[PDB]
């Protein structure tokens, strides 16, 4: 019998806010930038890092950490994700001297391994606490709680902590910040314990209705996926804009203060316009894709108006019209942060009924594999070559990965799971 449960909405709120925690911490260090230099004594490279650090954590911990899904279930995973968060904050307010540094990387990296057992979530616990219509909004939730952390962690960090230059107090000020944080990361960790369920009484649709019963060893259901040559091009397609996200997001500060002398104001702004944007673009796709169910239709249009943001921006970048930059980054953040929650469910249709732990992880190590190429690889030719280089080297990616797209087949397998009925 399938019911669908009250409990839902508390698992995806609990979740969205600790991963909203985690995505926190992950640019905290950004917004700061220029204080926490002068704080712990170390180059822009090392702070960086601090963000860097979560991409090249993802691509090996993934198949353990996806390994652990199936094997302990979902419950293990978040609690493991929201505890290291906690820990993870708790090790930074160990590190308020400037020869403290060290607690700082060993503090994020813990976070860092927190974030393998959120980011690649959301597609498994909308999968197994929804029913067939709300299962596609669900994950765009998720998403859209992981996207208000950068956007809280943009506007946020540079109120509690001014530029000030004494070290005594600016620990103060950084402190609180910490503890703000370890504190919502604790309180999130106790909600973890009481509301989050390993799994509804009843099943919440006929698809994992019918994947529990079919449900064997962990490298074959690895072989299986590699196999599909829809899921592969899948992959490819979804890092190549995820990626080039990841590489737009991080990079647009040095592109936009390049055109726009000073305007480092605006330049944080338009950065938090991308965010703001994909909020809503991320909520729209899992609400259209609930009403429509048109996953490969939509998953081309979406896609291709990345691809006219990417041409729009890259030569309306130059023109000097600040008031441009807010709209081309605002529908192109709508349209890249729209595809997340797409991508992810896409690879659900093609890949049910594998797990969404590995359909939605293997295209979140495509992310970070070409997110961390592009972003070096950009960050290289905008320095030798200027930024216009720089955006159309995105476009041919993207391009690339329009044609690649129009190859990927419909075949929607766990629709066609519902449709028995």
């Amino acid at each position: 019998v399938i019911k669908v449960s009250r409990r839902r909405w508390a698992v995806v709120l609990v979740f969205s806010c600790y991963s909203m925690c985690n995505s926190f911490q992950w640019i905290q260090y950004g917004s700061i930038n220029n204080i926490f230099m002068h704080f712990y004594g170390v180059s822009a490279f090392a702070i960086d890092w601090l963000s860097m650090c979560y991409m090249l954590t993802y691509i090996p911990l993934l198949l353990p950490v996806a390994w652990l899904l199936e094997k302990f279930g979902l419950r293990t995973i978040a609690l493991t994700g929201s505890a290291l968060n906690c820990l993870g904050a708790w090790v930074k307010l160990g590190s308020l001297k400037p020869h403290l540094f060290p607690v700082t990387v060993v503090g994020q990296l813990i976070c860092s391994v927190a974030q393998v057992f959120i980011l690649g979530m959301p597609s498994r616990i909308a999968s197994v606490w929804f029913g067939a219509n709300e299962v596609s909004t669900a994950c765009s939730v998720a998403v859209f709680g992981n996207q208000l952390g950068i956007a809280i962690g943009f506007l946020v960090p540079p109120v509690l902590v001014p530029n000030i230059e004494d070290r005594d107090e600016l620990a103060y000020h950084i402190s609180i910040m910490f503890y703000i944080i370890g504190g919502v990361a604790t309180l999130l960790l106790i909600l973890v314990i009481i509301v989050f369920k390993e799994k509804p009484k009843y099943p919440p649709s006929r698809a994992q209705s019918l994947s529990y019963a079919l449900t064997a060893s962990y490298l074959g259901s690895i072989a299986r996926l590699f196999k599909n040559l829809n899921f592969v091009l899948l992959v490819i397609t979804y890092g190549l804009n995820a990626g080039a996200f990841y590489a737009l997001s991080t990079l647009l500060n040095r592109m936009v203060i390049w055109h726009y002398p000073g305007e480092e104001v605006n330049a944080g702004r338009i950065g938090l316009t991308i965010v703001i944007a994909g909020m809503l673009g991320a909520v729209i796709s899992g609400i259209w894709l609930d009403r429509s169910k048109t996953y490969k239709e939509t998953t081309l249009v979406v896609y291709i108006m990345t691809l006219v943001g990417m041409v729009v921006y890259t030569f309306t970048l130059n023109l000097g019209h600040l008031w441009v930059v807010f709209i081309t980054a605002g529908t192109m953040g709508f349209f890249m942060t729209g595809y997340l929650p797409l991508g992810f469910e896409f690879a659900v249709e093609l890949t049910y009924p594998e797990s969404e732990g590995i359909s939605s992880g293997l295209l979140n190590i495509s992310a970070q594999v070409f997110g961390i190429i592009f972003t070096i690889s950009q960050g290289q030719i905008i320095d030798n070559y200027g930024t216009k280089p720089g955006n159309i080297f995105l476009c041919v990616f993207l391009t690339l990965g329009a044609a690649l797209t129009a190859f990927i087949k419909a075949d929607l397998r766990r629709q066609k799971a519902n449709k028995e009925t």
